[PDB]
């Protein structure tokens, strides 16, 4: 019923489990959010995404702004109505994808100018334009617009990028607030930057706390620093963010990354891996990923994972899916993606249950032992 309310039900070490109540629904945390790139979670109907246990999905602000356009979607009734998803939606600021998929990017204090990677150039993105677009889409959790620091980054480089983003965090905060409809029904998350330098991350965390946000995201990770660095950064970074506010690790999604991140205080995750690998032929199982294309699954009558309760493992065998994917059939992409998303949602449930029960440390240990 409330606009945003985070409640921690249980803790174990730095890990915690709880819920985020929003107008459109409850979000059980640690939570994993499927990524819906072009107003659709690849190869899945919204009902199918809900069936796997997903409480929230992530929307793209860059992508959607180019096709079909923010203003267009608003006119049509908003992303929710447009895609058929009635629960909360968190939308990226667009800044990251601009710098990765845009042609001739132009950085400046006011924002970034770029060329759409497909048809001319839907061109300008600034803190306030980002917040506007996200309002037009009608997202429940809005991400402040920032400047991601590439890896590696020198201290001065990291410093100047972090400083800029904090200025942009303030601007995002103001923009968000000026739109009453948005400020009253949505939530705004700030993003900590600073690369791998704790002094920088500390500065970023303090700035952010001074401005004040509903949730704090740890940006800058999963950009090539490797699990070891990531975890090292998470170690000192997450304790810098308000404990009573959700911590969201952006773009982190290998099953072992999630488990390790939750051990360090992360509550929300998002990643294209489950959907991506699914189209690719890679299925996640409790015993490690398997590539269904491999000849040894040609006549395997067992489900993708014998402990997985998803619709695909309950109704089809590895042999059929193996065939589907090798034949290039759409159904294979559908079934694989459904399975991977279901797997990730089961992993988040197991994490949540183990934390509530004070046995997350043993679960992580057992998880890693069998998965690897
Ligand atoms: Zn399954």
């Amino acid at each position: 019923r409330p606009r945003f309310s985070f409640s921690i039900a249980a803790r174990e070490g730095k890990a915690r489990t709880g819920t985020i109540e929003m107008k459109r629904g409850v979000i059980r945390t640690p939570a994993f959010m499927p990524v819906g790139t072009a107003a659709t979670v690849k190869a899945l109907k919204p009902e199918t995404v809900r069936a796997t246990g997903a409480d929230i999905i992530l929307g793209n602000t860059y992508h959607l702004m180019l096709r079909p356009g923010a203003e267009r979607i608003a006119k049509l009734g908003g992303l929710h109505s447009f895609m058929g998803w009635d629960r909360p939606i968190l939308t990226a600021s667009g800044g990251y994808q601009v710098m990765s998929l845009s042609s001739l990017t132009k950085q400046s204090e006011e924002g970034v100018t770029f060329k759409s990677h497909l048809d001319g150039s839907r061109h300008m993105l600034s803190p306030e334009r980002s917040i506007e677009i996200q309002h037009l889409l009608g997202s429940d959790i809005v991400m402040a617009f920032d400047e991601c620091t590439p890896y590696p980054a020198t201290p001065s480089r990291a410093a100047s990028s972090m400083e800029r983003s904090m200025r942009w965090a303030k601007r995002s905060r103001d923009a968000f607030d000026s739109r009453k409809e948005q400020a009253e029904n949505a939530a705004l998350f700030g993003i900590q930057q600073g690369s791998v330098f704790e002094n920088l991350r500390q500065q970023s965390a303090d700035a952010l706390a001074e401005i004040g946000f509903d949730g704090y995201a740890v940006g800058g990770l999963a950009v090539g620093e490797g699990q070891d660095e990531m975890f090292r950064v998470l170690d000192f970074s997450v304790p810098m963010l308000p404990d009573d506010k959700p911590h969201y690790l952006m773009g982190v999604g290998k099953p072992d990354d999630i488990v390790g991140a939750v051990e360090r205080g992360i509550d929300m995750f998002d990643c294209v891996l489950p959907t991506r690998s699914g189209r690719n032929g890679q299925a996640f199982t409790w015993d490690g990923p398997i590539n269904i294309r491999n000849a040894r699954f040609s006549e395997d009558l067992k489900p993708l994972d014998s402990e997985c309760h998803c619709a695909v493992c309950q109704k089809w065998s590895r042999a059929y899916i193996h065939h589907l994917i090798r034949a290039g059939e759409i159904l294979g992409a559908m079934l694989m993606t459904e399975h991977n998303i279901a797997f990730y949602q089961q992993l988040m449930q197991k994490i949540r249950d183990s934390i509530s029960e004070g046995r997350f440390s043993q679960f992580a240990q057992d998880f890693r032992a069998r998965y690897f």
